[PDB]
């Protein structure tokens, strides 16, 4: 059988709806905008999609 | 469960209304400004535009 | 809450009446008649004008 | 309140009577003339028109 | 299912009746004048009637 | 077998009714008008229609 | 003989259809039409034509 | 004599139909096309030619 | 065989009955008139009859 | 003998009937006309001619 | 003596009859007709021939 | 006396008739003409013939 | 002696009879025509001759 | 004394029978009755004179 | 005393009949021709002229 | 008093005549043609002048 | 209370009449004609008016 | 009080009779008439005037 | 007091009787012609004439 094996919640920790999620995301706004400041090129506010994307799709693969 | 799930209110201090987001919304303004000048074409003074709108809408996929 | 929240002041540095809200129209003045005396084409001494208005719209969206 | 917000005596500096706006206005004349010479068609010399004027009522922007 | 997907109201800030769409049409005009007055040639006064379809035509692409 | 392999929902995040195709498709029409502006020439108007069609044509390439 | 060697499904991971093959392909569509758009030159659709056949024609290298 | 010398099949581990020459190959695709997106410039995909004959005529001297 | 190979619509969308056909031959009209006007030569109003023809046998050798 | 010598179908797909073959002919039907009509001399016309031959006699070296 | 000396079979790879060889050329067929089109001089045209030759008598210095 | 001194036949390896002399003549030949495509200036397809006159004439000082 | 030296043949490429040689003559006649019929005197009917003639006697000092 | 000093034979590959002197010369023709066709002014035939003195005598001021 | 000081012969390597000061005249040449072509004004056959003199009388000050 | 003081002849050896003064002049005559050949505008010759000078007011001021 | 705190006299070493500040001040002139020079464009002389008065103004900000 | 205060000599140094005050004035002569005579219009000449007064008037602010 | 400040002779180098001076004189009147022949227009002539005057005028301001 598994040991340690535990709970999880350690899951629900890092998931969908988290702390650590909801920092993770808002940091990727405030230094994308940075980012683009500095330069002005728009590729970088997209750049602030495809975190949502892949932390989402990125969830998933976690079970 | 969640741990560390907390507070928020990180949300609020970055949020809508805030001092970071009063700050990162005036540089666009005075940097804008100084890379027109140096220049003097106008997509840049529309730079400013893509800023309300991309914290805004962004802001609202904390949640 | 908000945390950091403040003051504002910094508003009322960057705002209206200003140093840097002084400097950083007179300069639009002073660079606008050199691009304009090198070349002599009257667009750009519109430019002055585009940056009359884009401050002061700029800063009431500020809040 | 305002911060570094100072003096101004900036704006006696580049104001109505001072160097600057005494130099600038004098290479309006004498490449005014330059491009004058090599041409020969007035509407040049009424640039020099256009320097007066614009520096007049630009400085009372500033405030 | 689609993400990121979100609102649009971005449509209304660029769309029909906006700031950018109020701003992109006078450039049109008052450029136009200028490029006109420099030459004396009309095909440069119709090319406000251009954006004017262009514009109207073009929003409607981008559902 | 094949891993990683996930959902797709990835295409509908960047499909043919998106958040990002729909603005990536703004955009040409808001710095076409732009560069024509600044030239008054047609074949950049057109530009947009080649955006429509690239587009369309390539995400279904996608499958 | 061969150790290690295996399974290959590695294959099916990166392979023809797949999860990565899918990105690294929407990727060229999304940035061909960015440096289109601030360019406006035609090569640059092209170069998706050439990742299409590169991908294609280097997966059957594999074996 | 020679000791240690064993088997030979360490070469059928790496050797022409292998594992780790199958995802070495494969990485070659991979980053190829990664350096492309983010340049456009075709000396990269032939990067891929390379490693192709380098790996076939380097594995011919390991005999 | 063939890759990208597509479809083919995208001969519908420049060909006979057409938007960009149309917007085509509707300018050869419009500045056909207008240096007819400044000018008042007629062969220029013949000018208009070289692009109906041009574009009629010009699709054909698409295929 | 040859390495990585492959398929060829890379011809079929820049070949005689091909999509880009397709592209690149339509090309200089739309901006012939266009470089015409701003203009109206022909040998721009005939400059679709040129294309025609090139690519025909061009692709029967490629073997 | 020599060393790694090998085969050569490289040479056949990037020989006269190739897969690179093939796309090297193709290359210059395809960008030289868009320079062409964006320009319209004939000395471009003639730049495929240059490769035909160069490539031609290059392979030949390779022994 | 010398140590080490050996062989020579280093020499035999890199010398005329080689395969890393191979090698390194045919890359001054693939790049030369990818470096000529880009721009199309000749003398850069002249820069093909340095490379062979450098290793001839360089080689007789390896002695 | 003398290196890289060749074969010539690259002589008979653009020699006496070839294809460049045809080509770069054709022009000269269609392009004369046309430069005739919008103005209609004739040394431009001879330009042709000067063609024939400088090919020629310029072939001839190749050797 | 003199070191690298050599061979020459150098001379000998750029010298006045070479590969490099006959195409140096054969471009000056091609070009040369190019930008007369474009034109039609004979100075121009004439700057394939300068050539053929300009390397003759070029040539002897190597020694 | 002086040290180091050595030979000199590296100014017969250098100097006025040598090997670099050979190559270095006659790239003069060769590129010379080819700005010439490309532009065809005189001044540049001049430049090789000046090139003659310089070394002359620069290599005098070396002592 | 002083110490390690010598000798003074270390002066001798990067002194008036000496061997590195005599190598770090013959640089800027070589790499000074170089750079003109390359651009072929003539402040550069004259920077050799500007190293006769220096190094000789220079090594003035060591005493 | 406070510690460290001192003198000030630190305050007169890098304050208005100063060997500091005289040398900072000192370099905008001398680096401003080189800039200007190797240029010739006046906003570069007016580069040094901007130290005068940042300095002025900006010492009086230390206390 | 002040410190590191020094002397000043340094004013002397590069005041108004010194060696950079004496080097500075004489580069702006001679590549003033270098870009003189390869452009051949009179502003350039008096680029020397504005560094004459420059150096004088600028040299009085060091107190 | 001054510091290296030196010799000046350096004012003799660059002085009335030079070697630089000599030059820079000689360019002048070999450019001129030039650009006379090709335009044939006299101004450019007495463009030599400025150039003595100003290095005359020019020199005695050094000091
Ligand atoms: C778990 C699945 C992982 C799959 C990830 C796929 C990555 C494959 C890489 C493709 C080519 C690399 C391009 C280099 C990047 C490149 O060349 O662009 C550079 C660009 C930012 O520009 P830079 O500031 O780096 O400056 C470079 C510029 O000069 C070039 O325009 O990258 C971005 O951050 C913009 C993103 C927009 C592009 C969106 C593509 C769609 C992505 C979707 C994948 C979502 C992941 C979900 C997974 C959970
Ligand atoms: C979260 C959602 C993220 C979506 C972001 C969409 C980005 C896709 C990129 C499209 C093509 C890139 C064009 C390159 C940029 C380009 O070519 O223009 C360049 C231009 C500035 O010009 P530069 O100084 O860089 O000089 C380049 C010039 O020579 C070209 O005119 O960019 C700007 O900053 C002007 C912005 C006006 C254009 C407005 C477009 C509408 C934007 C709306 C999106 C709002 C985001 C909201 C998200 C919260
Ligand atoms: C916050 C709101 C942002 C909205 C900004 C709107 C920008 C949209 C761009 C429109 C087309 C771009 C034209 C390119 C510019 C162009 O083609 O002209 C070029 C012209 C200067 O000429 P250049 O020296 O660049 O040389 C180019 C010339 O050859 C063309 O005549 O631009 C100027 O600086 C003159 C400005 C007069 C035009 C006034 C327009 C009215 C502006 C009002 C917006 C005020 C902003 C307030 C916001 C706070
Ligand atoms: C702060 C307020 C800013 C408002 C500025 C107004 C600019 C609007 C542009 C109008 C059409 C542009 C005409 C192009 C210019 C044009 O086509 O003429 C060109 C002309 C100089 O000729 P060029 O050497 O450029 O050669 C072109 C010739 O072939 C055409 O005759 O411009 C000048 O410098 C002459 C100025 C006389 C014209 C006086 C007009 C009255 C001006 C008053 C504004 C004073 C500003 C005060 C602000 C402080
Ligand atoms: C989304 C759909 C895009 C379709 C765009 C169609 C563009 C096709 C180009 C046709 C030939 C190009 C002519 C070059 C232009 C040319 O030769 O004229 C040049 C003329 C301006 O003259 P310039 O100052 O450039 O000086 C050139 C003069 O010497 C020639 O008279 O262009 C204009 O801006 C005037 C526009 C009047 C012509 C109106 C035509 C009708 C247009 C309707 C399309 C509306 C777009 C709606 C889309 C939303
Ligand atoms: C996925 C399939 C990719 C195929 C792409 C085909 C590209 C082949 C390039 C052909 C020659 C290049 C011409 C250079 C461009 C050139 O010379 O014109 C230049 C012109 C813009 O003018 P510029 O501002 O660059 O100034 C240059 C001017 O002086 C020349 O008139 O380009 C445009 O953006 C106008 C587009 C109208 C032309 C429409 C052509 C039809 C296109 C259809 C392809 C749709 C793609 C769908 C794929 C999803
Ligand atoms: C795809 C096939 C391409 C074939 C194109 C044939 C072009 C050969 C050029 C012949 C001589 C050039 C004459 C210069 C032009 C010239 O000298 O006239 C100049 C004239 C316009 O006059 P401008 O305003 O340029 O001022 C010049 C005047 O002073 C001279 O009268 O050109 C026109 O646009 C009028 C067209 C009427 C002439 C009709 C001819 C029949 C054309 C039929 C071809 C249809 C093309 C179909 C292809 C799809
Ligand atoms: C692979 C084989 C390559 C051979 C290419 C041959 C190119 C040799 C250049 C000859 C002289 C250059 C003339 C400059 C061009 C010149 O002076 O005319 C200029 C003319 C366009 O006029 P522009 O708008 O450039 O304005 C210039 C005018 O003022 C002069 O009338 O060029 C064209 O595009 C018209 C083409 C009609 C001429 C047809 C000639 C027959 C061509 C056949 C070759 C087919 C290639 C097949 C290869 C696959
Ligand atoms: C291995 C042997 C290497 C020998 C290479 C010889 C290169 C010597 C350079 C001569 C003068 C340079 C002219 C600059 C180029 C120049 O001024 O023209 C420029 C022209 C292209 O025009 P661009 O677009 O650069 O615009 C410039 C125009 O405004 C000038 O018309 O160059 C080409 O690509 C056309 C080629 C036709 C000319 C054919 C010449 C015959 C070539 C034969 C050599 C074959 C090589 C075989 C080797 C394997
Ligand atoms: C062992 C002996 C070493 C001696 C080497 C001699 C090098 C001296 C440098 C002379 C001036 C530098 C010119 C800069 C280069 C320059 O300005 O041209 C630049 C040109 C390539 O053009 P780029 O792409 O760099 O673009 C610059 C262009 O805009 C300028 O046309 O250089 C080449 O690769 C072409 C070579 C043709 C020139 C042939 C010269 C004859 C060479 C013979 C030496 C053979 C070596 C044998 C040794 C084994
Ligand atoms: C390799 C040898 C090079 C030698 C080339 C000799 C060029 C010397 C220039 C003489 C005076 C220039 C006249 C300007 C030209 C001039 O004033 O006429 C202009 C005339 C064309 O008229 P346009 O359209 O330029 O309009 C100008 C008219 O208004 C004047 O009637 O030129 C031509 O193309 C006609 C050619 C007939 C003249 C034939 C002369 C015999 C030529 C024989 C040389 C054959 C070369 C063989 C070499 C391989
Ligand atoms: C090594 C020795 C170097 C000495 C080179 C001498 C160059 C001195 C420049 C003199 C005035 C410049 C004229 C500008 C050129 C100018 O104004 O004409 C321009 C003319 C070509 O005309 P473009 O197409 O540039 O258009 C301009 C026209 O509108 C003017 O008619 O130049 C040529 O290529 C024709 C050459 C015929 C002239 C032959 C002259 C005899 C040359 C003999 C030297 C042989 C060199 C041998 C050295 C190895
Ligand atoms: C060691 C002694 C150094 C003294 C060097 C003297 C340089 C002083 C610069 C004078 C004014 C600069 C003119 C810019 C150059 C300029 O405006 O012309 C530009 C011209 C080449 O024309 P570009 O292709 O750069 O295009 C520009 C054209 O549009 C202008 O006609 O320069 C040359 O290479 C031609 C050389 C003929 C001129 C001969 C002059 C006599 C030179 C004698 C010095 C020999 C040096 C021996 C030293 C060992």
């Amino acid at each position: 059988d598994l040991l340690a094996g535990g709970k999880d919640d350690v899951k629900a920790t890092f998931g969908a709806d988290s702390f650590v999620m909801m920092c993770i995301i808002i940091a990727e706004l405030i230094v994308g905008v940075a980012m683009y400041i500095r330069t002005k090129n728009l590729l970088i506010l997209l750049g602030l999609v495809v975190v949502i994307v892949f932390t989402t799709v990125g969830l998933t693969f976690i079970k």
